[PDB]
């Protein structure tokens, strides 16, 4: 196994996944690493595994559909990846605690939103529907956006957001298009 966390690659109390060589810190891995489980499988293996199972859940997807399917188990395991995935990029880092507002000439957002608060929401159950998980993540970024206007900040919510959408259509297979 690797001896660094896959998530946010340091050394510590890592765990290790059975099923390939990957390696988490607890609070890295989403959802946090289960307490007994022998052999544990990570979610890169469970994810794995759904589509083994169902090589057609490949094929090609319209968003929208994708976007009002119901959170059962399945789905709600691919959010938690998706979010797995956007903390595994380094710039993460501005989005994940709770942020604030106070610069000249913008107001903060009516509805601020952070990957923690979006990590706690999965992990109690919050979310209904896909629709509910995806709106919050695209917040992050459409609220850094408006704020930061042209400071050239604004660039890092245009990065940590094409991730977010490129990793979103692989995992939900969305259909390729120009
Ligand atoms: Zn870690
Ligand atoms: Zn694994
Ligand atoms: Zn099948």
């Amino acid at each position: 196994n690797s001896n660094i966390c896959e998530v946010c690659n340091k050394w510590g109390r890592l765990f290790c996944c059975d099923t390939c060589p990957r390696s988490f810190h607890e609070h890295c891995h989403i959802p946090s690493v289960e307490a007994n489980k022998n052999p544990w499988s990570c979610i890169f293996c469970r994810i794995k595994t759904i589509q083994e199972r169902c090589p057609e859940s490949q094929s090609g997807h319209q968003e929208s559909e994708v976007l009002m399917r119901q959170m059962l188990p399945e789905e709600q395991l691919k959010c938690e990846f998706l979010l797995l995935k956007v903390y595994c990029d380094s710039k993460s880092c501005f989005f994940a605690s709770e942020p604030y507002y106070n610069r000249e000439g913008s107001q903060g957002p009516q509805k601020p939103m952070w990957l923690n608060k979006v990590k706690t929401s999965l992990n109690e159950q919050m979310y209904t529907r896909v629709e509910g998980f995806v709106q919050d993540m695209r917040l992050i970024f459409h609220n850094h956006k408006e704020f930061y206007r042209e400071d050239k900040f604004t660039r890092l919510g245009i990065q940590v957001q094409d991730i977010f959408e490129k990793n979103f259509r692989n995992i939900f297979a969305i259909q390729e298009t120009s």
